[PDB]
């Protein structure tokens, strides 16, 4: 008796028309209507995300694609496992105080002027979610800014706070485009097409440097903050301890194992997922350093992500072997050929954000990296690329809070005005699509 | 710098003189090191088991024995995703308020005596625990307990809040041991032979009915509480709502899929892990009413036991693989030979009650089933007997409460006597030795 249970419903409908009202074969009918079926759930939100990607075994194995272990055994890729590291990592961090600590030596290095700490903020927000999350990285930051502007007359000089709100938010998801970690649907796309960390990051990390200026640019240009002041903390400084050094130093470790993956596992035998390997062997050597507890790395772990990845794989695997992926690209290679690729990619990261607006980041990225990639096997034309472009599209999200849980965290406060976040977000999007397309065309041609 | 981190490297100096001071073949030689690492590992808790299960696959593809995506979907099993169902189902209870509801109820159904109460608690505690877990079906029984026997003189008379305090902490423990659902070993045995719900059910649901009112038994001839008066409690009686119904609809249907699951999927096609279908199809039931949330979901299901089925079946391919298991029984056919099948599980029990002492009960079983089983399929000597005594021992515990979290969650009132629940255990543990030999001897053969 909610309008959820009758999107559900309608949902069905749809699903049985398609069956029977589409004059294709029996295996590509089914996966679209899968597919169909899927979208509008995670677009609609009737169940959550996770509740749908377990749906997806489901109806695949009840209509005889797939084993029920084969379908399951999408649920521990490789990826997911990376990301639990990740999580890991974060764990260690939160509980020995590290991010906190980070900060305030970030905040020793400015005296007292906010024209830069800011700034740094902003970067550190970037370098701390590229190997971490993007909600978590808000959330310690956002007491800092309350801090530093509790005595800036918070009743007519509200922009300023916006800046300092809005480039936080922001400069988390733009780190998550440099490494596969930090943003889900980055290892989505590697999970389809297969990546390596480096190479993914010799994609991503000048995309990450580029793009982090320009937005921090375009809110400065548009709103008009004052940055002229100084501040004076009263709070204590917090220095170093033991279990802060050893996780910094795990930390150092294995990320540079993670980018000397290559050679170092050319060298031990080549195993097929070493960036997994180390990001297990992380969580052992925090554990050995008692560091850090499984309960709080549970209590951090969203394993919803981690189960919303197997119903992406899942799909993706449902939709190679049914053969609509093939049927798809066949039948639109005349608008292929027709529109050049330069309007074909505007197009797509055009309704990647316009997508997200009304959906969730990952959930959309889940639906759209299995259609265009295996779409992209087909035709040729390097599957990497639109995978990598899909995805870092779908952490470009500058929409209402109900879309991004940062925005969420960050709007929270109370003083932040919605017409105004929709304005900036719209061209923040606008420049964004444009840099985007212009990476591709120069750089990866 | 700790007795963990000692006894890490302790184990790998093991690791390392089993590995060049054992004259038998490679593979097998590796797979025995391996398995005393963990063993100890498991055993002294260096570290968290979940870490340790983590371990198990890192250890297994850096010695070239699996690729890691292969080693890496044991922890994407069926019965793992089945036990996730009977989380969902605990948190759809707990969220409802549904089992409050039942003990309510069920003390309406006792007018005001305790002589009656107590055991339909134990009773109840049983086949609740039996589709949901222990620890959780400890912590909302204890405060009723404490509210009836708030007015029995709490100085000299514990021995009538020590009966209804271990009797519902073993009900529990017992309840696991009818479905394979309420423990965890009992999923590891179903995993590495090969087991039906109602198979199993036919094998567990005697030996729970019986082990249960023997215990009590004891505690009753051996303590000797009062169970004379009356009880008058003044809470108000909660009375249906609705989700509170819908859900427990959920879960007699569900049971009775689980129950009809064979001639169902021989009807639909014959599915191979109909069961964990079922579990998957309550937990989307459950969302589709909205009676329970992804959160609670999450917040409720302890991923780490998860995990650790994943190391226990990555352990038993390992040995599978290696030739360990076959090495092993044919070394010990002699041993078997001269001591009858009688004798043999005499010890094998009497070994599992006395390690579950001082180790975990889950761990312990996913340390003991991938020996014994796969040792016992070759000898033929139907390894499915000897996994489920494992399994049903394993749950049975009656030692200091850091063997058990239940008996934690218990002791923790803070007046029970630390000597007089160790001899309680001891002739409880006595008693479900002799017990189930007697079962395995006669009715199994």
């Amino acid at each position: 008796l909610h309008r959820n249970s009758l999107i559900v419903l309608a949902d069905v409908a749809l699903f049985l028309a398609l069956y029977h009202f589409l004059p294709f074969e029996h295996n590509v009918v089914l996966g679209i209507s899968m597919l169909a079926f899927i979208a509008v759930l995670w677009l609609t939100e009737a169940l959550h995300v996770t509740v749908t990607a377990i749906l997806v075994p489901v109806m695949a194995v009840f209509f005889g694609i797939f084993e029920t272990q084969a379908a399951l055994n999408n649920f521990a890729n490789s990826i997911i496992f990376l990301f639990l590291g990740g999580f890991a990592l974060a764990a260690a961090m939160h509980h020995q105080g590290l991010d906190k600590v980070i900060a305030d030596k970030v905040l020793a290095m400015a005296q007292g002027k906010m024209s830069v700490a800011v700034f740094m903020l902003f970067g550190v927000t970037a370098l701390l979610s590229m190997w971490i999350s993007n909600t978590a990285t808000a959330a310690m930051m956002l007491p800092l800014v309350l801090g530093v502007l509790s005595k800036v007359d918070a009743d007519k000089q509200r922009s300023t706070y916006v800046f300092v709100l809005l480039g936080v938010a922001y400069s988390a998801s733009i780190g998550g485009i440099a490494t596969l970690v930090g943003s889900p649907p980055n290892a989505i796309a590697a999970a389809e097409v297969g990546l390596s960390f480096t190479d993914w990051m010799k994609f991503g990390l000048p995309t990450a440097m580029m793009m982090l200026p320009m937005a921090i640019a375009i809110l400065y240009f548009l709103l008009k903050p004052t940055l002229n002041g100084m501040f004076e903390l009263d709070r204590a400084p917090v220095n170093w301890d033991k279990g802060k050094v050893v996780t910094l130093g795990i930390f150092g470790l294995t990320v540079f194992l993670w980018i000397f993956s290559s050679p170092i596992n050319a060298a031990l035998g080549g195993f097929k997922s070493f960036d997994t390997l180390v990001a297990l062997g992380a969580i052992l050597m925090l554990s050995f350093a008692r560091v850090v507890h499984w309960k709080e790395i549970q209590k951090t772990a969203d394993w919803g992500v981690l189960l919303l990845f197997g119903g992406g794989l899942c799909l993706s695997n449902v939709l190679k072997q049914t053969g609509t992926s093939v049927f798809l690209a066949n039948a639109l290679s005349d608008m292929v050929s027709h529109m050049g690729i330069f309007v074909v990619i505007l197009v797509v990261a055009t309704f990647v954000v316009f997508l997200t607006e009304f959906a969730s980041n990952t959930a959309s990225a889940a639906l759209l990296i299995p259609v265009f990639a295996t779409v992209a096997e087909a035709f040729g034309m390097s599957p990497v690329l639109l995978s990598v472009l899909i995805a870092v599209a779908a952490s470009c999200a500058f929409m209402l809070p109900v879309a991004t849980p940062p925005n969420a965290i960050v709007f929270a406060s109370g003083h932040i005005k919605q017409s105004e976040m929709m304005r900036v977000g719209l061209y923040l999007n606008i420049a964004c699509i444009g840099l985007l397309t212009a990476i591709a065309m120069l750089f990866w041609q």
